[PDB]
């Protein structure tokens, strides 16, 4: 059947006249991943909007519009259409026209990426606003978007996973629930009735440490100390011996004034192996290399592998000139998105499931693993980010894991 839990049904009904909490100005759902909160939240938003207004404008925001469409709008579309709603997607325009029982409203899509994101939601007048991944958004974009919700009866809807305790959304919204007159429902995987006791426990084994506390337990816990505290040389390091690899990639972090790194990654029996590393530090050497010199080193680095098994070079986005040279030379290139927090989370998960393993010649990588830490002072201000020192192999690994194994 795939039935809804008690907590999911509250998301669907809170706003109705029969509900005790219908006068609340909005809702916040936070907590764990895979909790079946995102799709009910979005469905309930459209349902509430279509039932309460006609010919109004409504907002929907993600970290980017692309992500919003992937995470919410596409599954929301399919689900809306199956229960008698109709949808038109004005692609470039970035809004939807939704129709139900002779009523029509307009749903505008936004991205809340940076301090300029606030400038794109100044004109429009709104009867509601929905934020997916609000803990990934700037406070300024959310202050504006909420200020554009001027129509009488307007409600605010927030969906997120936890960040740190000092994060603005925890401090200004979740700790001020009665002040803002919002409802709050906290989800864990127990609220998702379609997951067995086995599958829930499998998801539990994908996370340890801070990311386990946030994405499984749903706790707003501070990031502190070693980032990859699940990395373990008893489990993640293997001998440097030949294996019959079926597929290869190279991942690259670029530096002229910082080190440049290559990692050769090789697939064997379901696991991607870091076969070796290249580590050129121009500062230590007292000699900087050019794009051409690094191209030459990269050709040496991949000499002894069959060209039909090499699937390309994953490159740090800022190395645009280097990418042009590689394409000019016939080398396939994939630009890494460089989504930092999601990449770090995904590297951690790759280690926990042993999706990756390292040859013991990757000695520079291992030195970075032992030193790569969270920015302590930033975390205590609400900003989760690494201290960007001795992370040149680790950034390349992240590009590889995040581009090929996730995404
Ligand atoms: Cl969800
Ligand atoms: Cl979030």
């Amino acid at each position: 059947f795939q039935p809804f839990s008690k907590k999911q049904l509250k998301v669907l009904t809170w706003w109705r006249k029969a509900s005790p909490v219908s006068d609340k100005d909005g809702i916040i759902c936070d907590g764990s991943i895979r909790a079946g909160k995102t799709i009910v939240m979005s469905f309930s938003y459209v349902m509430w909007a279509m039932d309460t207004f006609n010919e109004q404008n409504f907002g929907m925001a993600g970290k980017t519009i692309g992500a919003l469409r992937r995470n919410v709008i596409t599954p929301l579309k399919r689900m809306l259409k199956s229960r008698g709603y109709r949808v038109k997607d004005h692609r470039a325009d970035n809004y939807l026209t939704i129709t139900f029982k002779g009523k029509t409203n307009y749903f505008y899509l936004f991205g809340g990426k940076d301090e300029s994101s606030q400038d794109l939601i100044q004109g429009i007048t709104l009867a509601g606003m929905f934020f997916d991944e609000v803990a990934l958004m700037p406070e300024s974009f959310v202050n504006q978007a909420t200020a554009r919700c001027s129509v009488d009866g307007a409600k605010l809807w927030f969906n997120c996973n936890p960040a740190g305790p000092y994060h603005w959304f925890k401090v200004e919204y979740l700790d001020k629930l009665d002040e803002k007159n919002l409802l709050h429902l906290h989800f864990t995987m127990d609220d998702n009735l379609s997951l067995s006791k086995q599958v829930k426990e499998r998801y539990q084994r994908m996370y340890k440490g801070v990311f386990y506390q946030r994405y499984i337990l749903g706790l707003w816990v501070l990031a502190e100390g070693i980032i990859y505290d699940m990395f373990d040389q008893d489990e993640h390091v293997v001998p440097t011996v030949p294996r019959p690899y079926e597929k290869y990639y190279v991942s690259c972090d670029y530096g002229t004034q910082n080190p440049t790194t290559f990692g050769l990654w090789g697939l064997y029996n379901g696991v991607w192996y870091k076969v070796k590393e290249y580590h050129y530090d121009g500062r230590k050497e007292n000699k900087q290399k050019t794009d051409q010199e690094y191209y030459e080193d990269l050709m040496k680095f991949i000499e002894d592998i069959e060209k039909h098994k090499f699937k390309g070079v994953i490159v740090d986005p800022s190395a645009a000139s280097f990418i042009a040279l590689l394409r000019q030379k016939g080398i396939k290139v994939i630009k890494a998105k460089n989504d930092v927090l999601d990449g770090i989370r995904n590297v951690a998960t790759a280690l926990n499931k042993k999706m990756i393993l390292y040859n013991d010649c990757c000695k520079e990588t291992f030195r970075e693993y032992s030193s790569y830490v969270w920015d302590e002072k930033a975390a205590e201000r609400g900003e989760d980010k690494p201290v960007k020192q001795n992370d040149h192999q680790l950034d390349a690994d992240r590009y590889f894991v995040n581009t090929i194994l996730f995404g």
